[PDB]
């Protein structure tokens, strides 16, 4: 039941909840994610970065997802290109069977951003594919400006938007007190009236961290978005919550553990079965937090 | 593309070389094996145990292989059920798209084995799929040649796994490795079909060295020496099952990266090195057995 990106997000937009966008790089990640979705009766946004695609091959990434779809034909799934860097990248994704693409030109000046986003929107929409873009850039305090988002959105005709409001990617998001400009968020939601996307939205739960640190990992100074901020973000109108770091930490936590507690262990399944479980649990909890659960 | 197990194996039988049959449990292993096949221009035998199929799902096991085949459409690949334990297990494999199946009933008595193996053979061959069976039990330090002749003749099986002193695991021999190549040649002679060596990992010194340098523990591990692997192929072994060497080579690199960088949690950083090490174990083995440049 692989479907357009904004079939899922239009629904999320009007009822006002969030849909986790979960990255994967292989079968283990993908399987855990679908099982979560199945267990929480939640829509799924599956996403792969350009790096992830390079690693597995686009034929395999789209191939694996379509096999998971047949297995759980009742879950609405969008397959989403995360941080597309160029038109040709978005275009390859579109030809391979992705149903959503993000074109990230938020490092460009407004006009170049708009110009490339609009080029992407047109071939995307022509093929039945939704598109994300970004305004402002991902560091905290830069921050998006509502009025140009209003304009940016109208001119490009883009399905969803990722306004920077103070998140950044990775395990170390805030050096100071968690700060996110919700007022900014609201103005943008208000002016644009489309699904909004929150990047760098991992939370870094205390159990996930503890699990990593117990296993020998090093996460000094790490700090994600608090569940509270994740919740408030959805009240603000965020409908897509990009989540990646949390999955990887939970996954590697168990790999590190198994490696530690048994030096004669080299059965791969022994390493990745607990890793899958831990990831799946991060995803199930996040689906409930954001309001995705039971939305099927 | 996917082809019948004994299309690959019959060629190996007459031209007198061994084809590695490599086990896989996920994408990383599958990819490594195919690149190795590509880089050495070798025909591929891909296998999945009942346990690996349950782990990934038989839909996904066949799925990724079909994707990997489109990727490398010039490489002959057989997809084989390893240690199928029941008629029902073999039959699901056949319906899912395998091109080969092993029905392992070697733990039964001759007549119970022949009876089940033939049952599998009949439905396999009816779906154009080839069949492997086993005779003797695997255990350090054995098949009976003249029943093998009857077994094969009665069953109409396409290849056979005669036991000659190999066993699964990183610990095949208490002391010095020993295998009965006389049995083998006699079996080959009496049967005149592709033969299969199970428990054939070599546990190369570099792979062991890598795993112990990463803090692994292979106390008392020994596998079949390259020399014996070679002799086996002279004897008439055409298919050499290889799993343990892969996992050790792969897991060593995982262990290393975990030890090397405690803040590292990018999966690809763990699995790219591990794929590379697996691929290299596969490429050397392909050369050793003589599958190399047979495409
Ligand atoms: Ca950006
Ligand atoms: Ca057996
Ligand atoms: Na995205
Ligand atoms: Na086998
Ligand atoms: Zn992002
Ligand atoms: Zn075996």
């Amino acid at each position: 039941m692989l479907v357009k990106g904004n079939e899922i997000l239009l629904k999320a937009h009007k009822e006002g909840y969030g849909v986790g966008a979960f990255n994967f790089v292989n079968f283990e990640m993908l399987n855990a994610i679908f099982e979560a979705g199945n267990e929480e009766n939640s829509p799924l946004f599956i996403q792969a970065s350009e790096g992830a695609i390079k690693y597995m091959g686009i034929d395999m990434a789209v191939g694996m997802v379509k096999i998971m779809c047949e297995r759980y034909p009742h879950i609405p799934v969008a397959l989403h290109l995360d941080h597309g860097t160029t038109f040709e990248s978005c275009e390859k994704a579109v030809k391979a069977g992705f149903t959503s693409v993000m074109i990230d030109a938020s490092h460009h000046a407004f006009e170049e951003n708009l110009e490339l986003t609009s080029k992407v929107v047109k071939m995307a929409h022509n093929a039945g594919v939704s598109v994300e873009a970004e305004l402002g850039r991902l560091m905290g305090i830069v921050l998006v400006n509502p009025k140009e988002a209003e304009q940016f959105v109208k001119e490009s005709q883009v399905d969803y938007l990722a306004p920077a409001i103070g998140t950044s990617h990775g395990a170390f998001k805030f050096k100071g007190e968690p700060k996110l400009d919700f007022e900014r968020l609201q103005e943008v939601k208000r002016l644009t009236n489309i699904p909004l996307v929150l990047h760098g939205a991992s939370a870094i739960p205390d159990n996930v961290r503890k699990s990593y640190l117990d296993a020998g990992g090093d996460l000094k100074g790490s700090k994600g978005v608090p569940f509270e901020f994740l919740q408030e973000s959805v009240k603000g109108g965020i409908n897509k919550v990009n989540t990646d770091t949390d999955l990887r930490i939970a996954f590697i936590a168990e790999v590190r553990k198994v490696a530690n507690e048994d030096k004669s262990q080299f059965d791969l399944r022994k390493f990745f079965s607990p890793a899958q479980l831990a990831l799946k649990n991060v995803v199930k909890e996040r689906m409930k937090l954001l309001g995705s659960a039971n939305k099927i």
